[PDB]
RNA sequence: AAUGGGUAAUUAUAGCGAGCUAGAAAGCCAAAG
């Protein structure tokens, strides 16, 4: 708790600053559970479950604010079970393709060997980072929600 | 007693039965670019 207090005192609120709080929740509160008086929830981190309810809480505004609603009672509070059925999230993906074929272009008389081959696995992980997120800024969204980045 | 003859046994016994050092190096290539 105080190396929260010493990080988020001399620090604003905007796009700057939207992702330096982010690795303060993933690094630091990283192993805190969430809701401990319970029976099943007893393994989902207080740095997950804030990710994860910050990701779907954007997309409620996204599904809502386009089709022209402003109040937030009728449709989130009484219509709860409505909205438990109601289909307002899109699980979007992707797949980057040929990453063997671009790695291991490597052969025999390779004038840089091991340097490319070290730099072509970074180079497809910067690139995978990046369609998340420029995808996200296209939108309105941040990191997070994207639930995983791998190899593409 | 003379005289005629040799007869049987053993055919090697007990051990050691290989030990240690070396078990692929240097180039090409790749690296350095
Ligand atoms: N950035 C990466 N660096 C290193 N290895 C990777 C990377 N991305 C994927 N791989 C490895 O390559 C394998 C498959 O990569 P590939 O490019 O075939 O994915 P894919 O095109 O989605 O395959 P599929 O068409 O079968 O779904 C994975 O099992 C993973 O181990």
């Amino acid at each position: 708790a105080t190396r929260i207090k010493n990080e988020l005192a001399e620090f604003e609120f905007n796009q700057v600053q939207i992702d330096s709080l982010l690795n303060l929740f993933e690094a630091t509160l990283s192993f805190v559970p969430s809701s401990t008086n319970t029976k099943e929830i007893a393994d989902i981190s207080l740095a997950d479950h804030s990710r994860l309810t910050a990701a779907f809480a954007l997309a409620i505004y996204d599904y809502l604010e386009d089709k022209g609603r402003h109040n937030y009672k009728e449709d989130l509070f009484t219509k709860v079970s409505a909205f438990y059925e109601e289909e307002a999230f899109l699980l979007a993906s992707f797949d980057l393709s040929g990453i063997q074929d671009f790695i291991y272009n490597i052969n025999i008389a390779t004038n840089g060997a091991a340097k490319q081959l070290k730099a072509r696995s970074l180079y497809l992980d910067f690139m995978s980072e990046y369609i998340a997120d420029s995808l996200l800024d296209k939108l309105g969204l941040n990191r997070a929600n994207m639930l995983y980045v791998g190899g593409g």
